[PDB]
């Protein structure tokens, strides 16, 4: 440990480089390795950006807040992590650069804190000081390097084991006699010289690489799986869509397709249902179906109530005298399906709540002469009456204990970025014009399962417009969704830019590009 | 240089092990290499497995075929291949030892040879004694360490340097009393002691990964570019459709999609046509119609003459006496499209063979009604008449000077395995039933592109089924098709199993478990 | 002739509360591995696992059976290759060392990556292996993940001349690091490496597939690759499976309610309900049919042709009423999820069903066109309920069936219910399986079971399966192969799941 | 304990010689035994047949078959039990020579082994590791 003081150019001011081990690192004797891998000398020596390991703190940022957390792991240094697929185990510190962007005409402090494992983090700045730590000053900061110990209890680590973890937060508010002013954080890594890898395995793993490399598709190279039959023609936001509840275009990096979504949209969008006995009280026309299940044949509560992607546009709740959905329908024959036309159709009975506006198997279709007991084609394929766009976004309600996809929303001050196509009317059942919108394509989210994102982090992704004399910036969340950060009824991004990864990010980042 | 003999269990024999070096290594001295980069000791310790490193000796193999071709590089040797990914430079050569499960009851010779960079293989077991090489023979042969020099005039490579290889083929022709016997010869590395790195970079490569992780996705999870709106329900095998002439399902490692293929089938099935002057001779019913192009508005003859991604199903030469298309065709209006009903249509003017059976511009409807220079809606939907699975099989012929995907073939004794469908009919235009093939779907090759292959290699994939109590085995090849080996009208393999990365073969390997 | 391919790292056992040294002497005498015998063919595909083996206690006959006493261990073994090999084979094998938290590979490119051997079958015999204990931690628990031993094909086996296998064992002693830490009483969960099996000749066991006729015959047939079964289904690991039960008398009879309506067209096949009362809430996640009552198979969309038959009678205050036989089927005749399926929907050739009256149901027999072959294959599985799964004999092998003699019932009235002879088949009997929850199986092991015959002076060779079934290895092909039901099971030993048996069934005399 | 080598004929492959104390010997002292007599040192150098020590292994025997079950035994050589009707009580081991008509061009392996008194003999090989063998 030590500390150096350099004069500033003008001599109105210091900065200081400080070197200090919070803790006492334990060096393992790694006497239970069968092997121990030596790195690269070079990779010692090479401080890299951290994953996550960059925070702006504004005036505004409360001493309560987690600007960084962090685990002490190979996953801190680009060349470890890319290094440590190749490996069974690992043990060995890290060092940890902290560069603050300060002044001297500022005021304020941060507190960097080593948590040992199985340790929770406390939201606040009174309680770090009982960890072992550091404050800095931001008139005189810019470099500190941690010694960041590896704190285990056995000899060395396999993965899944819990971690020491980094902290830093604001020990006192950020002042400055600008508004505008604030301190830029970031966090580089190196391992220590004590740091060994120790048996040689074959570079397959669950464990999610260090940089996401994308296709370079653009949003009209992929399927819209709200509407499969219509390409993407924008991406887009709108303030006033702060929720999803779609059970179509959900997607996670963790557990792949989810409520009841599916790789193949354009495949899943038929389906077919059996004509019931009855029809809607007082709308004769509207005869009952229910939707034949070939994955739920014994219509088990667990299982989804509704055919693996199957339509979940809206129509808003007991709205059947102003407006339906619409379809190809057609009977059940040899080799196929006969007499196939536009007919109106919709979810439920039109009065029940647990019924109407319910993604669930019974539906009404205005057809009437439905042979009781026959198999119908149903394709669905616009929407009619007072219906538009935030009728189609707003999907029919989730219900009962299958799995099916939350209601998911954007941390506030940011705005969902959509996948939205155009889908055309068709005239004598007569349909109206529409924008559909989906929240993830799955040709996207593809690529990410051939990466991994680490475990609590977000991708930042640049998207690429006429090569680069606009470049917009988004985050992509493994919970499916991504998101864009605004300021100030709809708002148009063209479909022929392209996706690049830049960064790996927490929920909390504030995006710097604003749209 | 050395050679040991071990005497066989029985006493039956002897195995030996031979090390040589047919040429000498030029150890280099890194005197221009910024930073050497060690390599972790262990990584010099082990032997895995060369990519392509597998071939077996029949008495059917010629002296004259090569057996195993590869270029001395970081790719042979699983740990560097991972490791230069981070790495801008290399330098060394590399063990190579060949295993071979030899017989003292055989007969017969193999020659390894030792090939300088920009010299060509000659296909002659003569010829390679010219090169340094060495010989082995059947009764004997165990193993046998070739200590393969890194042959440069450069202090170090970047990647996109020509390279000296290892050839291996049948130095005099195999020999045994049973007609079942074969030598099954093996390739492992490991990189010399004086092999180095150069310069840590970041990760992000174009080189293939030496390891493809597949996503586990099902066949029936995956789109058919040719039938999007129907999934996927046997992978099948036909021993007559010995050549593929599709421009849709067409995808390549190097290209990306090729010919009129596309990463949307679904967002790109339907098209639309300006209705043209007139009329087939003897046919007032078949209107023409011109397909509009919105990727190619001038009508350059470089640029598709049909719209990306639009229907290539097959109808025959001069058959529209006898056989249609079928689609789904309305008038264009504000908002969409109005009375959209089935129509016959097809490719042409059922006589010209520039027309006729062309993937071309050019199109009839049979709907009398037509309005001059009045646009018309488009969806492909079926077939009529005498068509079947065989008509819908050939594509309508390329033509001219656009990027058209080639014909192409399985290598002699394989067959392709293809993606079905099957297609419905529908009733009153009338279709009939069939079943619709694609040479791949975009979403197994879309993981393909996020590791890419070695150069000149193929991937066998196990595919599995029921968690393994059958696995399939296919190779499939960077130029786009999926092939299996046959013997002894249509096959079928359920499509619920699994793809598993196998390893990299040649394209000239003879796949061990046959359909 | 001494491999290491990773190096073992000897602990020093400081946290061991005690250290329990083993006799001096289970280190001086290799034993045979307790699963550690594979066989290698022609037919054996390059890239196929042959063995897989957690390095643990259970490696040594001396060392698993001490272990029963112990909380925990440490060290690792010296393993040696017992090859019976010959003059004319060609062929390699790889063993790898897989560490404890990571994955198998399926590919012989792949497994090159791990510390390996390559062991080619001219030279492979008495090579030693050292199996090194692999850990982060002073000792083991049990339930400790741990590092594997796999041997795989490599290069295929091929022969000069005469189409040879080669059987391999391994042998085992513990290297002299190897302790246990802590005593426990004798009753802790490693299977024991001997199995000892009472002396239950077949014939004293039940059929769970016809509880009241005694099984007569072990019985083998070539087409019968494929078992279906929801009765006759038990493993060591779950017990009885798939609607099975441990008393299949007992559990023979149902009740059904008679359901409103009768089967379109056949105005006589009344419908009814049977009654579940382990399932009254008739949740989808539990069996659609009581347990333990008949999967006897009747053809698909059959009944026409062929019925089932059992007594039946309604219920009263004094048990049952005017018992007597009735066809009988599961389902409609016509729809393909209620027809052929097992499933609580049934019909009943009896135009007097009362509705909402409760029916015994005692079946006893198949009628018309049923024959051994129709009720071989059970009424297809339905839904999202706990079933037995289906299960096929490995390529090249055969399943060993428990086999009774069914009886026909013949009534002389007009339109009397008329059964036809028939042989009924059970995958397993519950009374062979029963000494095996208490012994344990090895993890991922076959018990190789010898079946003597006329004093010892024949003995047929069985591969009991954990999974629930016996399967012997077969040349020719027959439809009706009997085997002697008078005989009694030993144990032979514990062998890889992909092992050939050696005692190969002359199946066509 | 040892073994030795020797090239057959042809030389198309070896015989082994080999002996071996699977366990070792505990010479008695004989401090109770009232006498104790010699026999004839040519006794010692005689390898007769046992009674019941031949047997053929055809691909048809079994691994689960008992081919040899022999007590160790004045009985084993035909001078000790000759003599040994002639004495009260007899003390000492044997030597057992296996003499096995092998070939180069066969497969398969034997197991011989040593089982104490009040022990019973397993009808496996398996089970016969477990022993001195």
């Amino acid at each position: 440990e030590n500390s150096k003081t350099e004069q500033v150019t003008g001599a109105t001011g210091i900065t200081q480089s400080t070197v200090t081990a919070p803790l006492p690192e334990a060096v393992s004797s790694l006497s239970l390795a069968p092997t121990v891998n030596a790195l690269d000398p070079w990779v010692y020596l090479n401080q890299t950006e951290v994953p996550g390991g960059t925070f702006t703190v504004s005036s505004a940022t409360q001493p309560g807040s987690v600007l960084l957390e962090l685990e002490i792991s190979p996953e801190l240094n680009l060349y470890t992590s890319h290094l440590f697929r190749m490996y069974a185990g690992w043990s060995g510190g890290f060092s940890l650069k902290l560069l603050v962007a300060g002044n001297a005409f500022s005021a304020g402090k941060l507190i960097a804190a080593i948590i040992p494992p199985n340790i929770e983090v406390p939201n606040s700045a009174y309680l770090l000081t009982g960890f072992p730590h550091e404050i800095l000053d931001f008139r005189t900061a810019d470099s500190m390097e941690i010694i960041a110990p590896d704190i285990k209890n056995i000899d060395y680590h396999f993965r899944g084991d819990k971690l020491g973890k980094l902290v830093v937060m604001v020990y006192s508010p950020l002042r400055s006699t600008s508004a505008d002013f604030e301190i830029e954080i970031k966090l580089t890594s190196a391992p220590l010289p004590d740091f060994k890898f120790t048996m040689l395995v074959p570079p397959i793993q669950n464990n999610a690489l260090p940089i996401w490399s994308i296709p370079q598709a653009p949003p009209y190279s992929m399927v819209n799986p709200r509407s499969p039959l219509t390409p993407v023609v924008e991406l887009y936001i709108n303030s006033s869509y702060a929720t999803c509840n779609h059970q179509l275009g959900r997607y996670t990096i963790y557990q792949g397709a989810i409520g009841n979504s599916t790789f193949n949209p354009s495949g899943a969008w038929t389906a077919t249902c059996t004509a019931e006995a009855g029809s809607v009280t007082g709308n004769p026309n509207w005869r009952y179906a229910l939707l034949d299940l070939p994955d739920n044949p014994t219509f088990d509560p667990t299982l989804p109530p509704v055919p693996r992607g199957f339509c979940d546009w809206g129509s808003g709740v007991k709205s059947g005298n102003k407006q339906h959905l619409v379809c190809f329908t057609g009977k059940k024959f040899a080799g196929g399906f006969q007499d196939v036309d536009a007919h109106m159709w919709d979810y439920g009975d039109n009065e029940t709540v647990g019924l109407d506006n319910t993604y669930q198997r019974t539906i009404y279709i205005s057809d009437p002469s439905l042979e009781k007991d026959a198999q119908y084609l149903v394709i669905p394929m616009g929407v009619s009456g007072a219906a538009n766009d935030d009728t189609v976004q707003v999907a029919p309600n989730c219900y009962g204990s299958w799995d099916y996809a939350p209601t998911v929303a954007p941390p506030l001050g940011e705005q969902f970025v959509w996948f939205r196509s155009q889908l055309p009317a068709s005239k004598t059942v007569n349909s109206v014009p529409v924008n559909v919108n989906a929240l993830m394509s799955p040709d996207l989210i593809r690529s990410a399962y051939a990466s991994g994102f680490p475990l609590g982090k977000v991708a930042l992704l640049d998207y690429v417009l006429f090569g680069g004399s606009v470049v917009r910036q988004f985050k992509l969340y493994p919970e499916g969704y991504m998101t864009a950060n605004t300021t100030g009824t709809g708002f148009i991004i063209p479909a022929d830019g392209y996706f690049r990864f830049n960064s790996w990010v927490s929920p909390s980042f504030m995006i710097s590009s604003v749209v």
